[PDB]
């Protein structure tokens, strides 16, 4: 079977080829291709990728930030990696709740989004509503009820769970590869808390870009071949999802090739 | 290039080998897959299935149904396709309004989801939000802010507009086909509207899923080839989506395999 990693280097190779030039909001050019999936298995293996080195101190140190609801900067920089306002946090921990400030207490104040998808995951396996969503805090004054940024949908069968990602807009070069091992990591942390195995992770884009500036970098990582996924080791038996704690997981195996910086 | 029907046809093969037995909210059983996408090119012809006969009177009187906002059974059954709640109608025109009654008058009441995009369209065609989202009515009274069943991300490039709708689950052998018209034929109503040319639909599943008795019917579709997918044309020049009539569309060169009834 072929490696994961070359869906993300052939869709980067697609952009490059058929992507239409298209602005972002600032203004700031993009090769972009509307509509695109891929399937990363979890089984035995962890997605985090090789053709370059992934942050991953970020993304198991950002992902438990957001776990904890925070919406303070500080407690996230301070690991080593300020009211931000209702960041993804404050959404999946306090959805619907008025935000006051990184002080205040919203205990339960508004739907615990993530809580309740590991609930519905424990009263009914079947269900094909255990969904998730965010917003970019942007967009919230800006109008009426409006549109999520992403959203999750998890899925259960055979004692394996499994999610997909979808995102309006995904920045193939600087978020996409962090953001595979970012719910990759989310799916095996509440599987783990499920008593189920990690199954596969589907990441869906609405609109897939890549930034002028980043396309030099990427035509040299596409000159680049995946080595074996790494895999992911939880070395505590963990309850609650507000439970864990950094020093829990264990990336074994991975040796990627030279960090590659996006501008 | 392959016909665009193929990717149905390998997806319903892909079920049927590879699917997982998974039950509904009846219990009724089906084989499953998690994450599913196809696309289909709206340039220059329709993706009206051709290995079975689409009812594309359904399809064409239900969308119309649900532009108009309506949620009385009886204006749909009459066009030869009762209070029925807060259905798709309502949710697409009248967003957030509380739902009283068929009759109620809800004019600028809640936030109407299509004038939107069609609005988001011609002000801003970059826009990585223009999102319409649906619900099962079902849904609403069971839990606070419940995920949708369904939403639609708009794109736009070169003038020409394409369409992505993400379902979190899809019946393979009823509603995926009379779905795959329906939205492809939204689309070219909107482009038409906004002076753009239909580009591209994106179809994208949670739970792709086949009920048990399908099966042996689409074991049996799979046998049949394809045929040049038809052209739709728009004879009249429309300017509001609300003045859309049955008589303004016409399929063209549509000669489908027979009718395959699916329980």
């Amino acid at each position: 079977p072929p490696h994961g990693e070359l869906q993300y280097l052939g869709q980067i190779q697609h952009i490059l080829r058929c992507g239409v030039r298209k602005d972002d909001r600032t203004g700031t050019g993009t090769l972009s291709v509307f509509g695109m999936q891929a399937r990363y298995s979890l089984r035995d293996e962890f997605p985090l990728l090789t053709t370059k080195r992934v942050f991953w101190k970020g993304v198991l140190e950002e992902l438990l930030w957001f776990i904890k609801g925070s919406t303070n900067a500080k407690e996230l920089s301070s690991k080593g990696v300020g009211d931000l306002g209702p960041v993804y946090g404050f959404q999946w921990r306090h959805f619907g709740a008025e935000y006051r400030d990184m002080e205040s207490d919203y205990s339960g104040q508004g739907v615990d989004q993530l809580q309740r998808v590991i609930d519905t995951i424990k009263t009914n396996p079947d269900d094909r509503r255990i969904i998730m969503c965010a917003w970019n805090p942007r967009d919230l004054p800006l109008m009426a009820l409006p549109p999520c940024h992403a959203l999750c949908q998890f899925y259960v069968v055979n004692s394996e769970l499994s999610c997909q990602l979808y995102q309006r807009s995904g920045d193939m070069g600087l978020g996409v590869p962090f953001n595979i091992a970012s719910y990759a990591l989310l799916t095996y942390m509440i599987a783990h808390i499920t008593g189920l195995k990690p199954g596969d992770f589907i990441h869906t884009l609405g609109d897939a870009h890549i930034y002028l500036n980043h396309i030099e970098p990427l035509k040299i990582q596409l000159q680049r071949e995946p080595r074996p996924f790494p895999k992911l080791r939880i070395l505590r038996k963990v309850e609650k999802i507000d439970d864990f704690k950094a020093e829990d997981f264990q990336i074994e195996g991975y040796n990627p090739h030279p960090t590659i910086k996006m501008e």
